[PDB]
């Protein structure tokens, strides 16, 4: 196994996954590390599983109809790796815990979302559609590139957004498209 944590990249206290080499801190894994399970399988491994028995659910899938199902257990698991994929980005930080504004010149958003709030969400099965976690995640960004305006740390927002997309058109299997 890995010395270092697969999300954050450091040491610490670590639980090894049994059918890969990664490890992970127990509140870095999502959902967080099981007490018992032995042997115990890590996301990564768990998402690879799915894809195994179902081949065909790697066929191109329309955004809309991804976006419609509702959260039964395999979409619950592929939304926890989606959200572990944009905290595996060292810029994640950025946007992990709640925000404040108060900039010269901006008024902070009407509705403020942050990473851990949605995994809490998630935690706590409260969003009963994909669409649901989707609107929070892509909220984040868009109330930072509309508070930051010119500065140059809009850029941040930016960048962990193509993240967040990237992942999510691999993981739902969306249709390729120019
Ligand atoms: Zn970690
Ligand atoms: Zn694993
Ligand atoms: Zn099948």
């Amino acid at each position: 196994n890995s010395n270092i944590c697969e999300v954050c990249n450091k040491w610490g206290r670590l639980f090894c996954c049994d059918t890969c080499p990664r490890s992970f801190h127990e509140h870095c894994h999502i959902p967080s590390v099981e007490a018992n399970k032995n042997p115990w399988s890590c996301i990564f491994c768990r998402i690879k599983t799915i894809q195994e028995r179902c081949p065909e659910s790697q066929s191109g899938h329309q955004e809309s109809e991804v976006l419609m199902r509702q959260m039964l257990p395999e979409e619950q698991l592929k939304c926890e790796f989606l959200l572990l994929k944009v905290y595996c980005d060292s810029k994640s930080c950025f946007f992990a815990s709640e925000p404040y504004y108060n900039r010269e010149g901006s008024q902070g958003p009407q509705k403020p979302m942050w990473l851990n709030k949605v995994k809490t969400s998630l935690n706590e099965q409260m969003y009963t559609r994909v669409e649901g976690f989707v609107q929070d995640m892509r909220l984040i960004f868009h109330n930072h590139k509309e508070f930051y305006r010119e500065d140059k740390f809009t850029r941040l927002g930016i960048q962990v957004q193509d993240i967040f997309e990237k992942n999510f058109r691999n993981i739902f299997a969306i249709q390729e498209t120019s």
